[PDB]
RNA sequence: AAAUUAGAGUUUGGUGCUGGCUCAGCUUUCAUGCGCCGAGCGGUGGUUUAUACACAUGCGAGCUUAAGGCCACGAGUGCGUAAUACGCGAGUU
RNA sequence: UACGGUGAAGGUAACCUCUAUUGUGCACACAUUGCCCGUCACCUCCGAUAAUAGUAUUGUACAGGAAGAACUAUGGCUACACUUAGUCGCGGCCUGGAACGUAUGCGUGAUAUUAGAGUUGGAGUAAGUCGUAACAGGUUGGGGUAGGGGAACCUGCUCCAGAGUC
RNA sequence: UGCUAGGUGACCCAAUACGGGCAUCGGGCAAAACUCGCGUAGGAUUAGCGAGCUGGGUCGCUUUUUUUUUUCAGCGGCCCAUGGCUUAUCCUUAGCCUGUCUUAACGGUACUAGGCCACGGUGGCACUGAAAAGGGGCCACGGUUCUUAUGAACCCAGCAGUGUUGAAUUUUGGACAAUCGCUUGAACGGCGGAUCCAGAUGCUGCUUACAAA
RNA sequence: AUUGUUUGAACACCCCCCAAGCACGUGCCAGAAGGGUCGGUAAAACGUGCGGUGUCAGUAUAAAGCGUCUUGACUAGGCAGGCAGCGCGUCUGAGCGUGUGAACACUUUAAACGUUGGGUAAUAUUCGGAGGAUCGGUCAAAUGAGAAUAUUCCGGAUGGAAAGCCGAAGGCGAAAGCACCAACAUCAGAGUCACUAAAGCUUCAACGCGUAAGUUUGGGUAGCGAACCGGAUUAGAGACCCGGGUAGUCCAAACCGUCAACACAUUAUAGUAAUCUAUAACGCCUGGUGAUACG
């Protein structure tokens, strides 16, 4: 019709998580095991995890469950759920695998 | 006898817009936990999805009257290629 | 607390107020102690950028230039067949040179890659902090182009009224 | 050119009687190979194409073979007409189409099987063949081993299987019986990791309490 | 043909979306969540038991593709008003095209455009005279003109700015814009009356116009008004305001070309001045913060 619209229509098939790189689960080595204080109106000290991942890039990961056993040089499996209460963090450490196993009496 | 269009929550003192996020849909993985692994008949499906990475070992093209006669079909992958490609349509020296 | 005896002074200009009535503006509703501003401050996070250590690919200057080799060859060697016994051989097989043709070397270009010296920006963050941009909003602001200041910024000149309001 | 049937043999094999191979001829249909008409990812932070970049003549372009008639191309050498394109070139992504999933449809996007192309660790090249190379030939590269170091041998994008990476990837199974292919004139012959059957493993459709005839 | 009786086991969820609720536990701690979020001492979300809903040898989480999403709109968004009309024009692209567009003769139009000559209310400086302490200025205060004569006032010179009223919800323009005349001058636009029989529409690309600032060149300059020094509401004050005033505003030539350059109303045709809207070519947007750095 209008030929500008005729040329007006393959884009970037954008992975909405750009750290798993299209995959669901990538393992990695925990660089640092640390906690932080969250955005108000939350004030409970949430425990996080900076991981050197499989793809050579780094992003922060939520640590779930009643405590954990992760230290330096420790391998985990990282999942794709985010934690909302601090900005910019999109990763969840799944439990039922490696040095991070399940809590006692869940 | 032609078989053909689902929304909701989220913004604000409330109302309506404005577009975005999410959940409920279908399909999909030797995905990841937790649980069973009774036995049979089957369909099928893995692009070892990636590495066109390095391959131990064994086998995959030998047949036949020393000599000669026949073994370019099958299998795998997508490096390269944006066009002697591939598809469609006409005519062939 | 109650009940009488006497008993006057004294009054309308936003002249504050405490409203209403209202009908002109807000980005306020925790309803102007708001919404919310930035220089910065400790840190965290993808940028953007890059001297370079360079490796991966190609054009071009020439040496080359292997295996091959377009061309060139009659040095051949042999039968077919024809010569009644050396002839003959249009035609089949064989030492020969060679343009060209990789990989390759010091020059010297392209696209591409991360390593990264090193600088700066965006964003994120509960309590370090200096002033009033913004709103009747207190100098009426700004699209524009240049100046001046520890900071928010202001100085001109046409516009737009998408600030109030008679 | 390649297959199948015929017809021929001053050939070879078999034959208590006759058919095969082997050479040649020709009927049938056939592949192959080329050509052009169109389609086709984005990028101006690719704007001129560093080029014969297109055309005309001349040759070279390695065979005559049934009646009136018959045989491509810049592919190379030479002149020559000076033009040809302008999403032209250049970059980077990417095998392509049908498919499969979804949508009500138009569309949008990982497979099924299968169509075609490309490639065989990298690059160059040739023989033969009508047509060229995935376990054929030669050289150079890059790997892997060994040498008394001088040099040789090999290249799983074939099957199983090993190792890295990965969240994840299977049995070093059986078999020529069925196809189908190659081959052989006996012999239900020989071989085939094609395939057919079994495994592990996602999805599925479909049963499942024992006893007894 | 023969005979006996029967519903497992888990996983997730149970505030709303979304079917399902209570107890103790701990009280912005341990925690969960896809979103709104709940916990800040009486938790219908988090520790556990009970009870219930979904699916069932499966179930939830994670991802990925499509749809929902008209969320790139052809079916099917739009673009003053959230985000979206390029500042305007010339324009043989492509596309849409059976009376529009253009030149002539009259009627009528003015701030349309450039050049040349002349003028002006008014302006500060100056040459002599009147006159002897105020003027300037502001809500208010403060450097100075001035004991050499200030505001003023007389009359004279200077030299260029700007066109003071007209003059207005008035005109001309494509837009920016355009406001002393007189003349040259080149248009333009409207109406009448005639020619012409699509030469029409749009503008990708290109290209011009382009208020004002700013820079190069030449000078000199009524008024205007950045620096530099002086004083003020206030604690510092660099601003608002008072006080002198340089480049620039003035001219002639060039470069720049960007902007709430707005009808924020694309252009054109067809209807009665559109934001009533069918179409023709367009240009632009795709949640916010992030447009700055390279080329």
């Amino acid at each position: 019709a209008t030929v500008g619209q005729l040329l007006g229509g393959a884009k970037t098939r954008k992975c909405r998580i750009r750290q798993l790189d299209g995959s669901p689960f990538k393992k990695g080595i925990c660089l640092r095991v640390y906690t932080t204080s969250p955005k108000k109106p939350n004030s409970a000290n949430r425990k996080l995890a900076k991981v050197q991942l499989s793809n050579g890039l780094k992003a922060l990961a939520y640590i779930p469950g009643e405590g954990h056993n992760l230290q330096e040089h420790s391998m985990v499996l990282v999942s794709g759920n985010g934690v909302r209460d601090l900005p910019g963090v999109k990763l969840r450490i799944v439990r039922g695998r490696y040095d991070c196993a399940g809590v006692k009496d869940r």
